[PDB]
């Protein structure tokens, strides 16, 4: 009696197999980019061991490999997708309208092969960005399988390939659940079957990233110590500290964007040329202090830990403050998420100290606030607390000081909307839109 | 200095609902304690009671039938009179809030549900303590508003939404289900204007400090570190997925046809009402000594039934006299919530399922506890159709978070089935009837 009725109910059980079929196809294109971006890196840096006699030589080596990956991924980006260079969450946010194009044709080789040249060479970004644009393009590549002339279906089956993207770049489940309801929210359907495909796409690629990676975390920290009463007021002033900040990191990147948009004018012979040396000097960088220059998800456990003095602490923060906004505002095709990280977790060490310090009756320990700092940068920055503050824990396993989290995620996020701020893959799409429409 | 005196009173319209969330944010918290140390006090009172007049058994019998049946009494009467919408969830009466459908009365509700909700819930009946003190939020967030006459359009639907929110937080110890309850749960209601989600956070956060400051934070049930779930089992979740799916619209049916058929042992008046709830009360508070696993707040089994085991014929009889008891003592129309009777409701058939799946698979080195926390928020989600709060919410109070992808995967399957099935959210069901019924007494 059951297939009868079968029929009846067809279509939505269509959408639920495109959405298993998502969970699979993002998840192994996930684990395929980590495991390049994993590969010559270490594999670049083992390169370097046998040349030791030279060490000019060595800077030379390696500053021109990173410059010829970052040139690749450039000369790969600016030509057949204008639309690739970025942090990919506004390219995909304006496509959930009817806003933007996801054309999966020129992108899906273009963001995976141009990922891998700006992210093995070593440069400040970190992989989510490359990760959910790639899944929001395979879950309009599937329905273009699978003929489906359904408007509802594209809006759904993107949400789903960005939640599966997000799970699989963090092994974050909830928190890939939540970016949709969070940061996409203007950008939503919710028609009671967008979130049962949003939830097979996170289950199945959660499921694809855990059969490769065994690791209970991404970010290996043990359990601190849980942030008692009388000591979360340090906390909210931690969150006032970064929702001043917040919008001050969100005028200077679309500072710099217009910066670095001129001194190349806008051909590719001058990107390409200005990116590659922009990418082999924070490869020089990444080799004379691996801390300064980058991929976000070092640093992180050897900041919360507390092997840091202050001024170490300062010079990293200014000089990656510096870096980040130079590898990521010249257009490249990695993320500002995971940067955002590792500046959250470097400014909660150095509130940590002064903290400490400080106050020594209140029993404190350096650690909790580099942790709460980061789903506080997040807040302050892209405007999105409920989706941080579950990122930042997912892949940390610290969820015994999960209220003075929320309570500096609260405090950034009201004065990053107190001071005049917008969200920045909410700025950085409106920009687009009237670029866009000033061109045409 | 005048720069930042025209900046604060420029924006002196948002800053003071901020101000209004904090206010609700201490006023439930404190309301929440209050309410947990009275049922604390009222259910140790009663035990002590009965263990100092335990001489002879049949006279223990009847002092505890006679306890839990005069708080019972106390408990109906005060609710038939003076607060004829107070004796429900609690919660689908302030959903109906959220939009303008019910009268949002702080008059008689806060004195009705804080007492009567006190004496029928301490008396030791199957409902839990969530239903009430989500409508005391929402009830004395109109209280806060209607004492300053702020009368905006923003701020009812503001102070509603975030008196909910930290009623939930305090009540379970949960300051992310307490936001992702009306996030996900009161998404066809809740407007975001991003300051109202300002708001919630702050009312969350000032009554989750206040909640504990009273209650040292260890956790609410006591099981610490389960095993986890490898790449191995997870498709023996999606089982009881689909199981907890079926049980879903089986559920909240029985609770449908049982509010219509209560409704014709008293008819309509208060005296009868009141002598059938009073014996429903009174063999309730018999069954929690009798056999007190069977009835009771739904919390004293879940450290037992999840760490431990009962026998498998003993889970059974848990589980068959633990639904016949739910809706018994939940459907006269008493003030309580189906969010603890409904974990404990899921707990069982949870750790059933794992004692059936060690035994049946012993190729899989399962511990058969892991599974309740499956359970619990695959039955919530299954009858709810809240899966994202459901999921946090027990994540929050059992602490196993090393397993946060088989509750997704039990989400999954159990929202599943409960759609392709006919089936509706019971509290959502409950404001559709009692929607119907104020259309419909005019006409």
């Amino acid at each position: 009696l059951i297939r009868q009725l079968l029929e009846r109910d067809k279509t939505p059980l269509a959408i639920l197999f495109m959405a298993a079929v998502v969970g699979t196809l993002v998840g192994l294109a996930a684990v395929a980019f980590d495991k390049g971006v994993a590969w010559l890196q270490n594999q670049r840096m083992g390169a370097l061991v046998h040349t030791a006699d030279n060490y000019p030589l060595l800077l030379t080596v390696a500053f021109l490999c990173s410059a010829v990956l970052a040139m690749f991924g450039y000369f790969l980006v600016r030509k057949y997708a204008p639309e690739a260079g970025g942090s990919g969450i506004p390219e995909i946010e304006g496509a959930l309208e009817d806003q933007r194009p996801v054309r999966w044709w020129r992108v899906l080789p273009v963001k995976f092969f141009g990922g891998l040249g700006t992210l093995g060479g070593g440069m400040v970004l970190g992989r989510e960005g490359p990760t959910v644009q790639i899944g929001g393009n395979i879950g309009r590549m599937v329905l273009d399988i699978f003929r489906l002339k359904g408007d509802e279906a594209r809006h759904t089956l993107l949400a789903t390939g960005a939640a599966a993207g997000l799970a699989a770049a963090f092994n974050a489940p909830l928190a890939g659940i939540l970016f949709i309801i969070e940061e996409m929210r203007p950008q939503f359907r919710y028609t009671l079957i967008s979130i049962k495909a949003v939830f097979i796409g996170v289950i199945m690629s959660t499921i694809m990233y855990r059969i490769f990676n065994h690791e209970v975390a991404l970010i290996d920290v043990g359990k601190l110590s849980d942030a008692p009463l009388n000591t979360l007021w340090l906390y909210l002033i931690l969150g006032i500290i970064f929702g001043i900040f917040g919008p001050i990191f969100n005028k200077w990147v679309l500072g710099m964007q217009d910066l670095l948009h001129r001194v190349h004018g806008g051909n590719i012979t001058k990107w390409v040329l200005m990116g590659g040396a922009i990418g082999g000097l924070c490869g020089l960088l990444g080799f004379v202090a691996p801390a300064t220059s980058g991929g976000g998800f070092n640093l992180i456990p050897i900041a919360t830990a507390g092997n840091f003095s202050m001024g170490m602490l300062v010079f990293i923060f200014v000089a990656r403050v510096i870096t980040t906004l130079l590898c990521f505002s010249s257009g490249a095709p990695g993320g500002i998420f995971a940067p955002m990280l590792a500046l959250g977790t470097v400014l909660g060490t150095a509130f940590g100290m002064v903290a400490v310090e400080l106050f020594p009756q209140y029993h404190l320990e350096a650690g909790t606030f580099a942790i709460a700092g980061m789903g506080a940068l997040l807040a302050a920055s892209i405007r999105a607390p409920l989706t941080g503050i579950i990122l930042v824990l997912e892949m940390t396993d610290n969820y015994q000081l999960i209220l003075p989290m929320i309570i500096t995620g609260l405090g950034a996020t009201l004065l990053a909307q107190f001071t005049g701020g917008k969200p920045l893959y909410s700025a950085i799409l409106a920009r687009t839109l009237a670029k866009q429409e000033a061109e045409q």
